[PDB]
RNA sequence: GGUCCGGUAGUUCAGUUGGUUAGAAUGCCUGCCUGUCACGCAGGAGGUCGCGGGUUCGAGUCCCGUCCGGACCGCCA
RNA sequence: GGUACCUAACCAGAAAGCCACGGCUAACUACGUGCCAGCAGCCGCGGUAAUACGUAGGUGGCAAGCGUUGUCCGGAAUUAUUGGGCGUAAAGGGCUCGCAGGCGGUUUCUUAAGUCUGAUGUGAAAGCCCCCGGCUCAACCGGGGAGGGUCAUUGGAAACUGGGGAACUUGAGUGCAGAAGAGGAGAGUGGAAUUCCACGUGUAGCGGUGAAAUGCGUAGAGAUGUGGAGGAACACCAGUGGCGAAGGCGACUCUCUGGUCUGUAACUGACGCUGAGGAGCGAAAGCGUGGGGAGCGAACAGGAUUAGAUACCCUGGUAGUCCACGCCGUAAACGAUGAGUGCUAAGUGUUAGGGGGUUUCCGCCCCUUAGUGCUGCAGCUAACGCAUUAAGCACUCCGCCUGGGGAGUACGGUCGCAAGACUGAAACUCAAAGGAAUUGACGGGGGCCCGCACAAGCGGUGGAGCAUGUGGUUUAAUUCGAAGCAACGCGAAGAACCUUACCAGGUCUUGACAUCCUCUGACAAUCCUAGAGAUAGGACGUCCCCUUCGGGGGCAGAGUGACAGGUGGUGCAUGGUUGUCGUCAGCUCGUGUCGUGAGAUGUUGGGUUAAGUCCCGCAACGAGCGCAACCCUUGAUCUUAGUUGCCAGCAUUCAGUUGGGCACUCUAAGGUGACUGCCGGUGACAAACCGGAGGAAGGUGGGGAUGACGUCAAAUCAUCAUGCCCCUUAUGACCUGGGCUACACACGUGCUACAAUGGACAGAACAAAGGGCAGCGAAACCGCGAGGUUAAGCCAAUCCCACAAAUCUGUUCUCAGUUCGGAUCGCAGUCUGCAACUCGACUGCGUGAAGCUGGAAUCGCUAGUAAUCGCGGAUCAGCAUGCCGCG
């Protein structure tokens, strides 16, 4: 028996739903093919980077604003690469689309983009302890409240499974005021499955 | 070899006398109880009477023989 | 022996292996192996991801050697003099008296046995050690030294241990004066009881246990008043009091008798301590002889309890328990601590004294010995704890111990009449056995507190019928998963086909599905016989965008090898999810302290609440996750908004629909709101608790959401992926039919009843929250019905689903297996769907079953709850007694 989802919690009180539109009649179709473009951005921006992705309609023209400081890279060198993509997008949708870029600043108290810098520092070799506990105070002095960071799977000892967490700050899930960031990540390694869960404690809502 | 006993539920004993009714514990089965088992509590089935023959309206239970065992006797030179 | 050696010439050519690689201990990776094969000195390894098994590469150690075996010494402070211990780990003899033996107060002369030190004589050679020399270092071989006696003669010294002589008094005794005592042995004496007996009175039970029963009583019990008879123990005094060496010793008196302490200083002058063997005592049981026998009471009987009860319990009761004399010689014979001596902080009781200060009054205090307790320094201790009554600091003497079992057994002895006691092996076997403390768990342990936990009530479950799930059986298959709470109207919010995996049959292979490679260029669909896939072929019958035209882009088709497929296994390889204890109140860390260490504190103690909630103390001070709140929703109201709502006043109507208006409800946004806020009391004033008032709401108002660290190897390989295998001419795929619905039985969860607080018929009502566009579907007509016809409005506060039932009123029925119950049946229909036999639902007939309140047991429920009554909704063509939600 484990803990409801904390950002699935606050959804729609102290959080949006990160898919703006309304629908009706069409809320099937609409919402597939908003899985769909979601997957495809986010397996090819994996490289670059991306934590969340919202979706706006408009005269049924989809518009889209994507986050994080790394695709302000690919507004440069990948300006004329935002074009190619969002060709694909176009053909996906049929009708034709519109993005934004958006820069998150402070990278390091986003949670998706904290997961999979974990993901990755488990993946190419990199010992849990060294990545977990360094990550924690990197986010802790870029100006967090509070921190918790779980992984879990064959953890090196490959012949048995266990769980582990570091944290070190104020983090309160069971209060519905908070704004408690949550992600998490799948780590494939090739002595098992890793999986990884991390939120941090920003701040109040008021 | 003779005389006397008996032979019944799967096991042990009543009834076997009352010619006109087949019973009591144990066992076994189902359920409950217990986390499970065992106790324990509810309920339930059974033999149709060693075997064969005969009297009688009716034989388990009366009279015969056959099998089975058990008790007693088998002595005098 | 042409050997050693020297002189030349030829060649990297003839000449490296052994063991280990988890830790001890220096060296790691790949494959096979899968409690097998095997490894080993210990720990231990190996049950498909083995650095520990066998191989392979490399590394590590050593080298003409390297491993194993066997023997000895060290590590072993593990037989300890150097160098150990005996309170609880092994270990103080049960206690005492004492031969031998081991030890010996102070001073003073002397003797030199011990003692210390020279000289001499030897302690062979060769060895080890030192210094040199030589074999081309040395291995070795020499030369010179040194060491090597608990050694013989002899000399020197006298502090100490011995020997002798002379002192001395503190140690040890004697005498003198007191004091105390369950100290011992013998004789006698006395009081209350228990029992028995006789006697008076005396009716109906007495006695006994958790209930009971055996027993005793009308032959007169028990009870009660007398008088006897006896045997055992000595109530309060009585006190962690006293005595004794120990066992042990309590009524009184007497006879005999042991030891101790106090004060002395009159005496002897070291006469002392310890003590193997030896000797004597030595509780209770036990044995022998002779008495005695009240009560108690092994054995034994009877009655209870129990499945059994050879016991615990009850009623009896033999031996013993007692006395005299012998014997045994054991006890947790314990302070689990040998005896003696001296020293080392205190405080505080108490027993027997002595001295002194005020009195030679009492009783006030100060010293002082000897006991006998309790706290507590240093010190010791592994911890407990001991601590002038050492388990501290030291010295003598004795006894005892050296891993656990085997076993205080076996054998042989010495005792004993006997039971048995003392002495006391071994083989074999194990790597632990143990002491104290630490943290959890648990107890038929204690102290608190909580919860529909139990009580106190309601209605239920199993008894019947049926609906559904599960077990078993059954099949060709009855697809798999789930298995106490926490699986079993569960995955399934829907099985005629489809779903669907399983079974039979028929079929395919780069394969429906995905990317790559080459072509054909844009490729398909309709209809025909076999037909179920699919195939034979057909009738138009493979028909785009850009291209300086080369060719690209996408679209399909063909071929094509890589590949795709796994609802195939492994939830004990995992992720990600979920249940459970549990919405229980706990769970932790930072820093600091205490301990030595496991660890503790905070987190305990007072109350407090629901709470680790708060306040108050406290070697703790804080923080974090939990609790609370922040969120949703229902309860009173203010502002804004009045259409599709609402109609207060008006005209109108059957259509409060219209006209008009937001009055009222209602709708949905923003605030107000309840916050212990206020008053009295309780409580320290604190925290809080009780009672009031205001208040729509008073003490977290109600409900929901929220589920800490973690346990259950809890569930899921059916979303996901290493791992292996299945192959792609099969566990992968397409189609037809069957199944998951079977049915001799068992269980779980539900619906319907078993009737008159009812059935039937008629009339009258009151009303949520949701859904509705391949939808909702009005009205009217048709059918007595399920429904059909033609269809208005509604993308919905407008239209529809949609006439909520229970209920109230009235008529009949008159207690029955009934007008209850409606099961199961044959007939005839409606709907959907290609399709209703396996295998739908509904309806009109006919039928009408069991059942007349359900054993043992067991469940939910603290007021809008339970109990009833209906109404929607996900699943979706049809399928709801299930579930979700509403009143």
């Amino acid at each position: 028996g484990q803990k409801v989802n904390p950002v699935g919690l606050r959804i729609g009180v102290i959080r949006d739903w990160e898919s703006k539109w309304y629908a009706g009649k069409d809320y099937a179709d609409f919402l597939h093919e908003d899985l769909k473009i979601r997957e495809y951005i986010s397996k090819r921006l994996s490289d670059a980077s991306v934590s969340k992705v919202e979706i706006e309609r408009a005269a049924n023209r989809v518009n889209i604003t994507i986050h994080t400081a790394k695709p302000g890279m690919v507004i440069g060198k990948g300006g004329s690469e935002v074009e190619a993509l969002r060709k694909a997008l176009n053909s996906l949708t049929g009708k034709r689309v519109h993005i934004n870029i958006l820069e998150i600043k402070r990278a390091d108290l986003d949670a998706q983009l904290v997961a999979d810098n974990i993901a990755r520092q488990l993946e190419n070799r990199v010992s849990f302890r060294r990545a977990q506990k360094q990550q924690i105070q990197r986010t802790m002095r870029a100006g967090a409240q509070g921190v918790k960071t779980m992984v879990s799977g064959r953890l090196g000892g490959a012949d048995i499974a266990r769980s582990e967490y570091y944290s070190e700050g104020t983090v309160p899930l069971h209060t519905l005021r908070a704004d408690i960031d949550y992600a998490t990540s799948e780590a494939d390694t090739t002595y098992g499955k890793l999986g990884v869960k991390v939120w941090i404690y920003r701040g109040e809502v008021l």
